[PDB]
């Protein structure tokens, strides 16, 4: 039977089911108070699926310049064709090798460049910006949006949406690697999970990707959602309470001392953005420091509600693409004021 909604993390996550009723505000803002996550599912049933292929990407931009970035070792690709990403996305013997002969795990930088999506794309924005959950909280104008409405003393989000486009981590090694390191942000912001693109060449990859959700501490609803198959996992998120983000940073400082970095006392590892917390670091933060997360699996069509001040993480299984829109609601409004 179709329902309004359900739970994840065993009653610590709110799995809205239907992206456009007219009610989901009334369950939504009890659980936003108290500073969760939310996921909400079938965003990809309300798009125009050809407007969001990686295919219909490359014939359209293929001959822009670009950064790319090594998932697995951080190096930069400078000045590329937005093409030699594209054409990979999916089959693996057109990918970049790396220096060792294998094909690399890359992130496409800041694309489309800057405020640039609307300009550049506005046909995808249109599709996008009219079938956003929550549309109250999430659209430029909406009621409970505080962007457009407050003064200098609030550090305001630039205009979106943003991109977040990556090939899939592949290897027993990469289950250690982030796509995203851990980070905050001072606004709210909802990501959606548009296309998922699973490879085929080295295709019969999807047994490492089950061990990585399973130690990825993904709750057994999610599991099912996983073993039933019917639908694509795109990514793995670790999302953190806003309260427990200096409880991550001491803990970090412990480890950058341990593995000999040398750190002035006061500096802040989460705006460094360069950690990803791996099984050994989550239990560690558990054990010795008593903070507890939400383990989150995004599906094509998902979209995930990121409280402003929470830190997070996004580790990709298949090749993705993401697109995110920041917003201030009044709940959260205290994480961007300058003073005190
Ligand atoms: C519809 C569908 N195709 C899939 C391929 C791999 C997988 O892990 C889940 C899937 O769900
Ligand atoms: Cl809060
Ligand atoms: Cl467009
Ligand atoms: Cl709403
Ligand atoms: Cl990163
Ligand atoms: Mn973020």
């Amino acid at each position: 039977s179709m329902t309004s909604h359900s739970w994840l993390c065993d009653g610590r996550l709110l799995c809205l089911h239907d992206p456009s009723n007219k009610n989901n505000w009334k369950i939504f803002r009890e659980c936003w108070k108290q500073g969760q996550p939310v996921l909400v599912s079938g965003v990809h049933k309300k798009l125009k699926s050809e407007l969001w292929k990686p295919e219909a990407f490359s014939q359209e931009f293929g001959d822009q310049d670009v950064d790319l970035v090594n998932c697995r070792n951080c190096a930069i690709i400078s000045d590329v064709k937005v093409r030699d990403f594209w054409d990979g996305f999916e089959i693996i013997c057109k990918r970049l090798r790396s220096e060792d002969g294998q094909p690399m795990v890359l992130k496409l930088k800041d694309w489309p460049p800057g405020e640039d999506f609307r300009d550049m794309m506005p046909t995808r924005f249109e599709d996008l910006m009219e079938n956003l959950p929550l549309p109250e909280y999430t659209k430029r104008d909406g009621r409970l949006n505080l962007a457009s409405r407050l003064p200098s003393y609030f550090v305001r989000p630039d205009l979106g949406p943003k991109m977040y486009n990556a090939y899939g981590l592949i290897t027993a090694e990469d289950r250690r690697v982030g796509t995203t390191n851990l980070h905050l942000d001072v606004s709210d912001a909802v990501n959606v999970m548009v296309y998922v693109g699973i490879p085929i060449g080295e295709g019969a990859h999807d047994e490492e990707v089950l061990k990585t959700i399973d130690e990825g501490d993904a709750d057994e609803v999610t599991k099912e959602r996983i073993h039933d198959h019917k639908e694509k996992p795109g990514a793995l998120w670790h999302i953190y309470a806003a309260k427990d983000a200096e409880k991550i940073r001491e803990l970090l400082r412990k480890v950058g001392e341990e593995q000999g970095q040398e750190n002035p006392p006061d500096h802040d590892p989460i705006h460094d953005q360069s950690w990803y917390l791996d099984q050994t670091l989550r239990k560690r933060l558990y054990e010795e420091y008593g903070v507890q997360g939400w383990a989150i699996v995004q599906f094509l069509g998902d979209a995930v509600f990121i409280p402003a001040g929470a830190p997070h993480q996004v580790h990709n299984l298949y090749s993705c693409i993401k697109v995110a829109e920041d917003f201030v609601s009044p709940e959260h409004v205290k994480h961007c004021f300058r003073l005190t």
